[PDB]
């Protein structure tokens, strides 16, 4: 308690000393409160009109139009503590996973220098604004790096002033930049040196990219054994718990010098104990602590989230092999044939897995593993949308398994050649291509975000006939040499390159499950889905709105190239069979 969070409370009551106030109807019943002080602020999101003015049937679609318009009782929420048998599976699964994850993988510090290079390209590092205007300023100034100086020392010390959490089933947790280097600085080396990927991991996907999750899915339904079982927790980072970070800073075992006390103090000090700062309406700034839950960066979050998701499901597999009997209490044989089972057959369990954070998908040894919820539910992983006792409903094909937001079609090209493509609603890829974040965006800025998505489209959903064809008139209505654009960032299409170029190296040169690496010559190669199965996926074609979309496409075209002026265009339409005469 106090000690450890003190000092960062302490600091804030002097900076708003004519403020504070031990404020007695606090709304928390999880968090501890310590006080409240004046504020008064809150950015909404703005429709890209590129996109949309090339999109013209679906500004009658209400999922779509719905989007661009407009649980904190989650996070306010406490889990109770596994029992002796639960806290046993986790920290012999814990200890044995950072062994696999180090075996080929260094430990080591992440630098000033790359830190700087990070910044100076728009990575979403989440930090705030003050004494310096962005984080590209503050990194080129040697008074910042003298404050992170400082902190520094002070984590070395074993103590924290500066380490701040700002809140803001979504839950932000921004800092200043400063503490965001601190945990890049001891913990970076995580996603930098891509300790998840399937090639280190088994079970990880991180780096792999949305064209090769569905060639993975299919690599897994290979394996000899049960249903494809695809259950997501409720409020994942809500349910992480203080034993769940207890195993996770297990990876400084792994670590030596300077680097092993950085990396202890980031878990002990803003992990295994946060300060937060929220906004209250009723407008005061209130100062809560709690030790359990995520709250770390968003690119942390997501490694820590991919290893603890690892860890559990290793775990409900070994409670559907029969590996122990009860969560109560493990035998001094069962903590043996738990140690032999992941010696064994680990390896083998985990690449049964596909798992992306709280994500994951996996195919058992049998079906036991349906009704396996006692470890599961007593770690705090609860299912979402189903009863704590139902046992879970696994998924028979493949193509029909969630996976990070997509499911995936196998696509034969008339040659025969096979794809496996990513799929989602496609009312949601036209809505989110429909929506931009953040003020001051000039029409170039706008169009280049529009030629981002358009550009996506082309490589990742050419097989859907409306995207192909939005994405060939955004690339027409948009200056042929401007450059694609997002403010927050595998993304192969973000590039001037020719996307038939691009396409034949993601999809045939560079994709490991095709054996002919002869190039396609043009885009009537690529195929699309099934006409029916396409409108299954949310297509339009067939409806009278869509056609006379399709056959005027130029006029939408002509009235985005008469508003951003007298530019180099390129007709793109011509690549379709339709429009080549
Ligand atoms: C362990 C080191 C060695 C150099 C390349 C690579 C091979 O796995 N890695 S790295 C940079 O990913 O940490
Ligand atoms: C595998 C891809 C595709 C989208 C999910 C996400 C998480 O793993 N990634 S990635 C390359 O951005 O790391
Ligand atoms: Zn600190
Ligand atoms: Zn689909």
């Amino acid at each position: 308690n106090l000690d450890i969070i003190g000092k960062r409370i302490e600091k804030i009551k002097q900076e708003h000393e004519t403020s504070w106030h031990y404020d007695q109807d606090h709304p928390y019943k999880t968090w501890a409160y310590h006080g409240s002080y004046e504020t008064k602020q809150t950015a909404s999101s703005m429709v890209n009109g590129v996109v949309r003015l090339l999109t013209k049937p679906w500004d009658i679609i209400p999922m779509v139009t719905q989007m661009a318009m407009t649980f904190k009782e989650k996070v306010d929420t406490r889990t109770q503590e596994p029992k002796e048998g639960t806290k046993k599976l986790m920290k012999i699964t814990a200890e044995w996973l950072w062994k696999e994850l180090g075996k080929k993988k260094t430990p080591r510090m992440c630098t000033r220098e790359e830190f700087t290079r990070k910044v100076r390209s728009n990575a979403a590092l989440g930090a705030i604004f003050n004494k310096w205007k962005s984080a590209r300023e503050a990194v080129e100034d040697s008074g910042f790096w003298e404050l992170v100086d400082k902190e520094r020392n002070l984590h070395l010390e074993g103590k924290c002033e500066t380490c701040v959490y700002n809140m803001m089933s979504r839950a932000i947790w921004y800092m200043w930049l400063g503490a965001r280097f601190l945990e890049f600085e001891a913990l970076g080396f995580l996603n930098e040196d891509h300790w998840f990927s399937r090639e280190n991991s088994l079970s990880g996907v991180e780096g792999e990219g949305l064209h090769k999750l569905g060639y993975i899915l299919r690599d897994v339904s290979k394996k000899e054994g049960g249903a494809m079982y695809a259950d997501d927790t409720a409020g994942w980072d809500t349910r992480i718990t203080l034993e769940d970070l207890k195993n996770e800073e297990m990876v400084t075992n792994h670590m030596e010098g300077e680097h092993k006390k950085l990396a202890e103090a980031i878990f002990k000090l803003t992990y295994q104990n946060k300060v937060v700062r929220v906004q209250r309406p009723t407008t005061v700034m209130d100062i809560i602590s709690r030790r359990d839950q995520r709250g770390s960066g968003q690119v942390v979050t997501y490694g820590l989230n991919t290893f603890t998701n690892m860890e559990a499901q290793l775990i409900r597999q070994m409670e559907g092999e029969g590996v122990f009997k009860s969560i109560q209490h493990l035998t001094v044989t069962e903590e043996i044939a738990v140690k032999n089972w992941l010696v064994r057959v680990g390896r083998e369990r985990l690449s049964r897995m596909a798992i992306s954070g709280d994500d994951c998908v996996v195919k058992p040894l049998d079906d036991r593993f349906a009704s396996a919820l006692t470890a599961l539910n007593d770690m705090g992983k609860v299912r979402k949308d189903i009863q704590q006792w139902e046992p879970s409903r696994g998924w028979n094909d493949w193509t029909q398994v969630p996976f990070c937001s997509h499911h995936f079609h196998e696509l034969i090209m008339k040659d025969g050649r096979v794809l496996v493509v990513p799929c989602r609603n496609q009312d949601e890829l036209i809505g989110r291509a429909r929506i931009s974040q953040g003020a001051g965006w000039s029409l170039r800025e706008t169009a280049c975000l529009g030629k981002s998505y358009a550009q996506m489209w082309s490589l990742m959903y050419f097989h859907r006939r409306d995207l192909r064809l939005a994405a060939n008139a955004i690339c027409s209505a948009v200056p042929s040499h401007w450059v694609p654009t997002s403010r927050t960032t595998t993304h192969e299409w973000m590039t001037t390159e020719d996307m038939l170029t691009v396409w034949n190296r993601v999809w045939i040169q560079e994709n490991p499950w095709m054996e002919d690496k002869t190039p396609v010559e043009s885009w009537e190669e690529i195929p699309y889905l099934g006409k029916r199965e396409d409108q299954w996926c949310g297509s339009l074609i067939g409806l009278t709105s869509r056609a006379t979309w399709a056959k005027n496409i130029q006029t939408a075209i002509n009235q985005v190239r008469s508003l951003i002026g007298n530019e180099e265009y390129t007709d793109y339409m011509p690549s379709m069979k339709r429009f080549r005469r």
